[PDB]
Parts: C-alpha cells; sequence; structure tokens
C-alpha cells in the first residue's frame, strides 16, 4: 500500500458518510494493524508528515496510531506495548519517531498537536525500556532561546503529555527530570517573548511536579524553581498569572514541607495582595492557593490524631494569616454574578469555598473577623452584601466549638429566616441553603419550641418560591429529618405532614429546571426512609402521590415528544422509580395487593423504547419487590426471567450490576426455597465473570453474590466451593492494576467483596466445617490484609465483618486443629483494635468481645 491510499483508507474510516464504506475501511484497518503492525505504524507515520495529504487525514493517522499504543485498558495497554516492542523493527520504530518529531515542528499547531500526543503515546512505552535516549536530549534542544516558537510550544505540550500519561508511580520520568525540567524553566522564564510558549511551559510543569521530587529535594534547584514560577506571576499576560499562580498551588499541594522560606521572602504577600485583583481568575487562584494550605494542615491535623507519633508538622499558614488573608476573603464574597441563573464558578464562589476550609482549620479563630462581617452586611442595603453575609455566616457551621456555634445560631436565625423573605433571589437561594447548613452542623440549636416552627416555615415558603431557592430547601429538608429523627424526644415528626406536602407541591413543578423537582423527590425519598408507625398517613400520601404521578408518565406518547421534554420526562420516571422503591422497601405492608398491578407496570416499563435510561430503575424497584414478598414473587419468576438474563448478559451495561443485585434480593428472600435456581445461577454467574468484555463494577458484584448464595443454601453450596474460593483467591491476591487513586479504590471494592463472599460461605458452611477447613488459612491472610490495611480496618462494616469471621470460624473448629491461628499478635492485636476503636459502633464491639471469647477458648484446647 502507498502512502497516498492508506490516507484515504482513513478518511473513509469515518470521513465518509456511507455507512459500508465505513465498516468495511474500519476493518481492513484492524487486519491490516493485526497481520503487519509494522506497516501498519509505519504508513500512519508517513501520511502524518504527508505535506500533500489534507489535514485532517494527517491528524487522524497521528491519533490512530496513538489509539494503537496506548489505552485506558490495563490489559489493552500491556499488549499494545508489547507489540511496539516486539512486532516493530528497531528501524521502522526509528522511522516512525523520527516522523513524529518532524510533525511536531509542523508550523500547524493542529498537526504539531497530535503528534505532541503520540510521541507521548511512543514515550510511554518506551522510557520504562531505556529506548529512546535521545527525547528528553531533543525536548531540551527544542525549548531552546534559538528556536522558533512553534517548536518551543509543541514540545513543551509533548512534556505536558508525556507526564499526564504517565503512570503516577512510574520511574522513567523520574529519572530524567533534570531534563524536563531544563526543558520547562527554559520557557516559562521571562525571556520568553511568546505568551503561548509561556502557557505551554507552565502547564507542563503542573503536569511534571509529580516526577521532579528529587529535583525539589535540592535546595538549589528548587530556589530557582520557585524563582522562575514568582517571577511568572509578575507577566502581563492574564493566562500566564494564573498558570503561575496555578503552579504554586500544585507546587504548596506537594511540596507543603518545603515552603515556609518561600512563604516568608515572597509568597504570603504576594497572594494576599493579588487576591484584590481585578481579573476574577487570577484573584480566584489566589484564593485557591490559600484552600490548598488549608487542606494540606486539615489532613496534617488528622495525620497527628491517626498516627500521633507522625514525622509531618503543620506551619499554620492559615492561622498565621487570618488578619490578612480573610478580610480579603470577605469582600469576595461580594463578586456574585449579575445573573442569579448565571451558576457558573467566579472568585465569590472561590472565596466561600475557602472561607469554610479556615474555618475548618482554624476553628474559633474565624469567628470574630467573620461576624462582624455577618453584622455588618446582613441588613445592608446591597443585595451583594446581603447574600455575602448569609454565605459568611453558612460558611462557618463547621469548625468553630459547639458552644460558640449554638450561641451564635440562637442570636442569628431569626434575622436569617427573614431573608426567605427577601427581594433578591441570591439572598433568598443562599439563606436556603445556610439553614441546611445551621441544621446539618449544629441541629441541637434548633429549639423545637423557639426556632423549628419557623425552620420548616422557611423551607415551606422556599419550596414555592423560584426553583434555585427550592432546590436548596429540599437539600435543608433532607438535613432536617437526618438530623432530627435520632433525638429521644423526636420533634420532627409533628411537622411531616406539613413537609411531606410542601415537598409533593414542589415535586409537581412543570420541569426539573434548576433540578428543584428532582431535588422534591430525592427528599420524598428522606422522607420514606425516616418516617415512622406514627406518621402512616402521610407515608400513605407519598406512596399514593408516586403512583399517581408513574400513571401520568406511562399515558404519554414518547414519539411526540421534544429533545428537551424526552429528556425530562426520562428523568422524571427515574425520579419516580427511586421514591417507589423506597416505598416498597420501606412498608411491605401495603406492598402485596398492589404486587400484579405493581408488576405490570414495570415490565411495560421494560417494553418502553427508551428502557434503556430506566430499565436500572425499574430493577431496583422490582428487586425491592421481591424481597417483600419472599416466596409470593416465584409467580413472576418466569414472565421476568428473559428479563432477568438479557441484563445479567449485558456485561458492559449497569444494569447488569443491578441484575447480580436481584440474585442477591430473591436468595435472601426465598433462602431455601432459592435452592431450586441456585445451581442455575451458579453456571450464568460463572460465565458473566469469565467474560473479558466485562465492567469492571461486576467483578465486586458477582464475587458478593455468591456469599448471598452460600449463605442462603448452605451445605449444598460445596460442589461449588473450590471453584469459588479460587476466585476469592485469586481476587485477594490481585493488586492495583497501575498507581492510580481509582485503581486502588477498585483493588478495596474487590477486596470487599472477598470478604462478603467469605462471610456467607463461613455462615452457608457453619455446620460443615470439614468443607471448610482447607480454606481457612487463606481466610486468615485475607483478614490479615484488612488488619494490615487502613482503607479496609478503619471501616466500620469492614471490622465488624473480619472479626466475626475470626470468631466464627473459631466456634466452627473446637477440635484444635486450627489453634495456632488464634495465638498470633496479629490476631490478638487486631481484636483488641475493634474493641476500642473509638469511632467503631457498639455492634462492631460486641462482634470483637465475642472473636475474643473465641480466641481465648482456642487457646485453652
Amino acid at each position: 500500500m502507498s502512502t497516498a491510499e492508506f490516507a484515504q483508507l482513513l478518511e473513509n474510516s469515518i470521513l465518509s458518510p456511507d455507512q459500508n464504506i465505513r465498516l468495511t475501511s474500519e476493518t481492513q484497518l484492524k487486519k491490516l494493524s493485526n497481520d503487519n503492525f509494522l506497516q501498519f505504524a509505519g504508513l500512519s507515520s508517513q501520511v502524518l508528515i504527508d505535506e500533500n495529504t489534507k489535514l485532517e487525514g494527517r491528524i487522524l493517522a497521528a491519533l490512530t496510531l496513538k489509539n494503537e499504543l496506548v489505552s485506558k485498558d490495563s490489559v489493552k495497554t500491556q499488549q499494545f506495548a508489547q507489540r511496539w516492542i516486539t512486532q516493530v523493527s528497531p528501524e521502522a520504530k526509528n522511522q516512525i519517531k523520527t516522523n513524529a518529531l518532524t510533525a511536531l515542528v509542523s508550523i500547524e499547531p493542529r498537526i504539531a498537536n497530535a503528534a505532541a500526543q503520540l510521541i507521548a503515546a511512543i514515550a510511554d512505552i518506551e522510557l520504562p525500556h531505556g529506548a529512546w535516549p535521545e527525547l528528553m536530549k531533543i525536548m531540551v534542544d527544542n525549548t531552546g532561546a534559538e528556536q522558533p516558537e512553534n517548536v518551543k510550544r509543541a514540545s513543551l505540550l509533548a512534556l505536558g503529555y508525556m507526564c499526564e500519561s504517565a503512570d503516577p508511580q512510574s520511574q522513567a520520568l523520574v529519572s530524567s527530570s533534570n531534563n524536563i525540567l531544563i526543558a520547562i524553566v527554559q520557557g516559562a522564564q521571562s525571556t520568553e517573548t511568546s505568551k503561548a510558549v509561556r502557557l505551554a511551559a507552565l502547564n507542563a510543569l503542573a503536569d511534571s511536579l509529580i516526577f521532579i521530587k528529587n529535583n525539589m529535594e535540592r535546595e538549589g534547584e528548587r530556589n530557582y524553581l520557585m524563582q522562575v514560577v514568582c517571577e511568572a506571576t509578575q507577566a502581563e499576560d492574564i493566562e500566564v498569572q494564573a498558570a503561575a499562580f496555578g503552579c504554586l498551588c500544585k507546587i504548596m499541594s506537594l511540596y507543603y514541607t518545603f515552603m515556609k522560606p518561600y512563604m516568608e521572602q515572597a509568597l504570603y504577600a504576594l497572594t494576599i495582595a493579588t487576591m484584590k485583583s481585578p481579573n476574577d481568575k487570577v484573584a480566584s487562584m489566589t484564593v485557591e492557593f490559600w484552600s490548598t494550605i488549608c487542606e494540606e494542615e486539615i489532613d496534617i491535623a488528622y495525620e497527628l490524631a491517626q498516627f500521633p507519633q507522625s514525622p509531618l508538622q503543620s506551619y499554620n499558614f492559615a492561622l498565621s494569616s487570618i488578619k490578612d488573608v480573610v478580610p480579603n476573603l470577605l469582600n469576595l464574597l461580594t463578586r456574585q454574578n449579575e445573573d442569579p441563573e448565571d451558576d457558573d464558578w467566579n472568585v465569590s464562589m472561590s472565596a466561600g469555598a475557602c472561607l469554610q476550609l479556615f474555618a475548618q482549620n482554624c476553628g474559633n479563630h474565624i469567628l470574630e473577623p467573620v461576624l462582624e462581617f455577618v453584622e455588618q452586611n446582613i441588613t445592608a442595603d446591597n443585595w451583594r452584601n446581603r447574600e455575602a453575609a448569609v454565605m459568611a455566616f453558612g460558611s462557618i457551621m463547621d469548625g468553630p466549638d459547639k458552644v460558640q456555634r449554638t450561641y451564635y445560631v440562637h442570636q442569628a436565625l431569626p434575622s436569617i429566616l427573614n431573608l426567605m423573605n427577601d427581594q433578591s433571589l441570591q439572598v433568598k437561594e443562599t439563606t436556603a441553603w445556610c439553614i441546611g447548613r445551621i441544621a446539618d452542623s449544629v441541629a441541637e440549636s434548633i429549639d423545637p419550641q423557639q426556632h423549628l416552627p419557623g425552620v420548616v416555615q422557611a423551607c415551606l415558603i422556599g419550596l414555592q418560591d423560584h426553583p434555585k431557592v427550592a432546590t436548596n430547601c429540599s437539600w435543608t429538608i433532607i438535613n432536617l429529618v437526618e438530623q432530627l429523627a435520632e433525638a429521644t424526644p423526636s420533634p420532627i415528626y409533628n411537622f411531616y405532614p406539613a413537609l411531606v406536602d410542601g415537598l409533593i407541591g414542589a415535586a409537581n413543578r412543570i420541569d426539573n429546571e434548576f433540578n428543584a423537582r428532582a431535588s422534591a423527590f430525592s427528599a420524598l425519598t428522606t422522607m420514606v426512609e425516616y418516617a415512622t408507625d406514627t406518621v402512616a398517613e402521610t407515608s400513605a400520601s407519598i406512596s399514593t402521590f408516586v403512583m399517581d404521578k408513574l400513571g401520568q408518565t406511562m399515558s404519554v406518547d414518547e414519539n411526540q415528544l421534544t429533545l428537551e421534554d424526552a429528556q425530562s420526562l426520562q428523568e422524571l420516571q427515574s425520579n419516580i422509580l427511586t421514591v417507589l422503591a423506597a416505598v416498597i422497601r420501606k412498608s411491605p405492608s401495603s406492598v402485596e395487593p398492589v404486587a400484579d398491578m405493581l408488576m405490570g407496570l414495570f415490565f411495560r416499563l421494560l417494553e418502553k423504547k427508551d428502557s434503556a435510561f430506566i430499565e436500572d430503575d425499574v430493577f431496583y424497584a422490582i428487586s425491592a419487590l421481591a424481597a417483600s414478598l419472599g416466596k409470593g414473587f416465584e409467580k413472576y419468576l418466569e414472565t421476568f426471567s428473559p428479563y432477568l438474563l438479557k441484563a445479567l448478559n449485558q456485561v458492559d451495561s449497569p444494569v447488569s450490576i443491578t441484575a447480580v443485585g436481584f440474585i442477591a434480593d430473591i436468595s435472601n428472600s426465598l433462602e431455601e426455597d432459592f435452592r431450586r435456581y441456585s445451581d442455575a445461577m451458579m453456571n450464568v454467574l460463572a460465565q458473566m465473570i469469565s467474560n473479558p468484555n466485562a465492567r469492571r463494577e461486576l467483578k465486586p458484584a458477582v464475587l458478593s453474590v455468591f456469599g448471598d448464595i452460600a449463605s442462603n443454601i448452605g451445605a449444598d453450596f460445596i460442589p461449588y466451593l473450590n471453584d469459588i474460593m479460587a476466585l476469592c483467591v485469586a481476587a485477594q491476591n490481585t493488586k492495583p492494576e497501575n498507581g492510580t487513586l481509582e485503581a486502588l479504590d477498585y483493588q478495596i471494592k474487590v477486596l470487599e467483596a472477598v470478604l462478603d463472599a467469605y462471610v456467607g460461605i463461613v455462615a452457608g458452611l457453619h455446620d460443615k466445617p470439614e468443607a471448610l477447613f482447607p480454606y481457612v488459612g487463606t481466610i486468615f491472610q485475607f483478614i490479615a490484609q484488612v488488619a494490615e490495611d487502613p482503607q479496609l480496618y478503619s471501616e466500620d462494616a469492614t471490622s465488624r465483618a473480619a472479626v466475626g469471621l475470626i470468631g466464627d470460624i473459631a466456634a466452627m473448629f473446637p477440635d484444635g486443629s486450627i489453634k495456632q491461628f488464634y495465638g498470633q499478635d496479629w490476631v490478638i492485636d487486631y481484636i483488641k483494635r475493634t474493641r476500642s476503636g473509638q469511632l467503631f459502633s457498639q455492634a462492631t464491639k460486641d462482634t470483637a468481645r465475642w472473636a475474643r471469647e473465641q480466641q481465648k477458648r482456642q487457646l485453652s484446647l
């Protein structure tokens, strides 16, 4: 094939309006990437530099090559990397790299950009292996003083892209961090004519910061970088200014420990002075700088409480600066958007957020300046000042001590509730939020007789106001109820009928503008969840309403709906279904007569042409109906089964995770009438986890439902025991697929599922210890991971379950055949931590006592 006809092949694969030409070209290209990757990659690179091929064809060549080298799927990235390494000759790789570097210098920024991404993808693969030694040197060369502006810019973009796409824990970019910094500092220095080069250099700098820790440990290099970034804040271009403050933020975020000298010599005064900048975004960046300081200092204070001996150490920057920073935060609150419906982020929102962080970090120290400003401005004639006063007051409701907050709530609450009558939409919106902050953080300060009637009334007024106010009032009512339903004389239930009535009115508005209708439905979910036998009449009001409202949506001809109304109907039904599921669950008492009617609607909803959007919500309501009926659900199983088996096998769709949740629901609701579907469910589940096309969230879901099945079928599970235990072992030994926070949190989810599997299996087999024996050591390996990993043990339910397994396995083996596991220090000590752990519940402590008693029994044997 020639360059020209490979170009035409790419253009056809999407840029052709014939669908059939498209599929054929797509397919031919895939065959080509598979049969001869060398030639595929080669031709891509020479289409990219072909000055005779049209722009988008050259750009396509780069981005389609890049997408054959690099992926967000870990196994695919590992596969693409091995293909490039083994299937392409070093000589061909050389030409492709050379071509990518030629395209990088294109005077056409769109070409130089796609080349930048491609260079970064090749670097991803090659730098870890020490292939491409020339690259970092070329990047230093390309950013050098004498280079064209475009060469400098595109090279900084490439380094930028390199740093982004690299694994955050990788060693390649760390080992060449000097040359990364040289190139970046060459573009970011004030000696540079181009605002585009400086911006690119500072943007690349932010991306590089994690990889330059070795340069940051050296005083001379750290001093020089800080000098460069500070000088950049003094640039005439205001985009360069924000980017430099952006770097200062990130640097503070990652290198807090080196910041004291720079704060003292330059940064404290600089950042506090440009807080007064007329440029919203620059003023925002300095506010974010201080937000970062607070965040760092809050984390340090939490580290000296978790591990009281710890190395790290606060410098109390925020606390020292209150006299300068806070008054500047207060003035910035008055920079709200003129349009009350504008929503877009601005410095006044940055300030509010920073002020909240200052209250959390600095505590009672924040009180004096803020309360002053609140008193000064709550009765002011400018709406900007009255809204700023309520923002400021709501911002200090978390942090100061309980005695201070309770006192100032008492003083201020009447004047705050009066502001619900204000003529400014902005004031009322913020007032509604401030009441929710009071309710959420200082609920005890709301006297049931003195304050609560007025608080309820204000929420009722706001639900009837503009949607922006109504949305905040719903979330406030949620806070109110969540907080005041635990009280021993609980006063919130007296207001249930009127609150529920206001929410029903609000859920009934014409649309969901500013999320006011959806808010009201969520609030109704809370009302249903928290209801008591005392408020059955008003709980029946909600159920009547949502049934009524569901039947109204289903009579609509969807064919006739506009783009906006289609979107709006979908989400309304979603909202209705969510409350309905809660109703079914909270009160399985009213459920069995309407059950044939409910299921008739749910099936109809699954036939509804746009069922994809609501099928999740429908499945969740069916699940709730199942749990409510137990055996009474079985009659629906044969008509529902077709839908269920289809959803289960949609392994790349979130409905399959919900469908697994359904098996968990019926196994628990039928439990031993469940035995007869169990073998067939086991086979289906084994194929769903074997499937490569599976959504990642499904592995945890499938592993957990094995525990539910085992729990409910008991000794019948034994033939499946070895297969399931092998999936759990392989799961518990799987490390994070990379160094990101997302891969880590997924590892934790898998481990939490393995725990659920072990819990179910032990319970189902508690009368069959011989079957479980060979796996006891493996279950203790997993327990040792819970005791070692903080993201596991510090979780109440995870610790209760793990220590519950310790004690249950003990009771299961009174013969002393596993007693050696029970004389281990780690086991004894982990039991003691769960017993003591200040932030564990009394159910978690009782479970640890039980494991301790069982453990002591084991030592006697």
